[PDB]
C-alpha cells in the first residue's frame, strides 16, 4: 500500500512506465506496482538464457566443455568479450559467464543459435511454469522496446516467479542452479541500479538490461544476512528522463523496497 504510492510517485517523476515486484521467498507472498503488465525484458533475457542451457546440460544435450567456434561474421555490435575470441572460440560455459556478466550480444546469440533460437527458449520457459515470457528476436533487434509490442516481453510478477525456480526452486539440478547464481552474483557493471540501494552486507546476483524507447530494468535475487533471500525485478519504460537517470530511479526501487520491508509494518 505505502510502498505503492512511492513507486507511483517514482513513476511521475520518470515520465515512463514502472514495474517492479518482490517475491519473499520466507512465505511465497509478493509485492507488485504493474506486476501484471508487460515490459520490455532486453538484456535481462540472458539469466534465462543462461538457464536454458543448464537445462540441456542437466538433460545430456549440451555440455558447459564444448567448444564454440564462430567467425568475424558472427559478430554484433557490443561484444566485449568474443570479439576477441574469434580464433580460439569458446565454451559454453564462457558464453554464458560472458552473456550474463558483461551483457555480451555475440555471446547471446551463439547460445540461443546451440539452444534452437528465440522459440526453443520460450519453449523452455513454458516447461517450467511461466506461460508469460516470450523470447521472439535475437540481438540486437530484441532491444527495440516498442509500446505495444509483445514481442520479447515480461512481466514484472511473471519474472520473479521465474528466478524464483530457476536460482531456488527445483527447475534445475542444484549443480546448474548453484552455477546460474555464480554467474549473476558475479556482475560487473557495477553497480549502479539495484545494487546501488541496497545494504552492502547483502549477497546480490543481478542481470541489466537497457533498451529504445527510454528502458532499463534490472532483476535481482538478494540474499540478506541471516534471512530468506528476496526476488526483485524493476522495468522501466517509456521514460523521459535519460539513462544515468534512469539507473537512479530503478537504485530509489531497491531503496524504497528495503525500508518497506523494515519499517512499514
Ligand atoms: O531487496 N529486498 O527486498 C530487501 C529487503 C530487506 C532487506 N534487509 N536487508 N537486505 C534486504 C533486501
Amino acid at each position: 500500500a505505502q510502498l505503492s504510492e512511492q513507486l507511483a510517485e517514482l513513476e511521475k517523476r520518470s515520465g515512463g512506465r514502472l514495474g517492479v515486484a518482490v517475491l519473499d521467498t520466507a512465505t511465497g507472498r509478493r509485492i507488485a506496482y504493474r506486476g501484471d503488465e508487460r515490459f520490455p525484458m532486453c538484456s535481462t533475457f540472458k539469466a534465462l538464457l543462461a538457464a536454458a542451457v543448464l537445462a540441456r546440460v542437466d538433460q545430456g544435450k549440451e555440455r558447459l566443455d564444448r567448444r564454440i567456434t564462430y567467425g568475424k561474421e558472427d559478430l554484433v555490435d557490443y561484444s566485449p568479450v568474443t570479439e576477441k575470441h574469434v580464433g580460439d572460440g569458446m565454451t559454453v560455459a564462457e558464453l554464458c559467464e560472458a552473456a550474463i556478466t558483461l551483457s555480451d550480444n555475440t555471446a547471446a546469440n551463439l547460445l540461443l543459435e546451440a539452444l534452437g533460437g528465440p522459440a526453443a527458449l520460450t519453449a523452455f520457459l513454458r516447461s517450467i511454469g511461466d506461460e508469460v515470457t516470450r523470447l521472439d528476436r535475437w540481438e540486437p533487434e530484441l532491444n527495440e522496446a516498442a509500446p505495444g509490442d509483445p514481442r520479447d516481453t515480461t512481466t514484472p510478477a511473471a519474472m520473479a516467479a521465474t528466478l524464483r525456480t530457476l536460482l531456488l526452486g527445483d527447475a534445475l539440478s542444484p549443480a546448474s542452479r548453484q552455477q546460474l547464481v555464480d554467474w549473476l552474483v558475479a556482475n560487473k557493471t557495477g553497480d549502479k541500479r539495484l545494487r546501488a540501494g541496497l545494504p552492502a552486507d547483502d549477497r546480490v546476483g543481478d542481470k541489466t538490461g537497457t533498451g529504445g524507447h527510454g528502458t532499463t530494468n534490472d532483476i535481482a535475487v538478494i540474499w540478506p544476512p541471516g534471512r530468506a533471500p528476496i526476488v526483485v525485478t524493476v522495468y522501466l519504460t517509456e521514460s523521459q528522463v535519460d539513462a544515468d537517470a534512469r539507473d537512479a530511479v530503478i537504485a530509489e526501487v531497491g531503496r524504497l523496497v528495503v525500508e518497506a520491508f523494515h519499517h512499514h509494518h
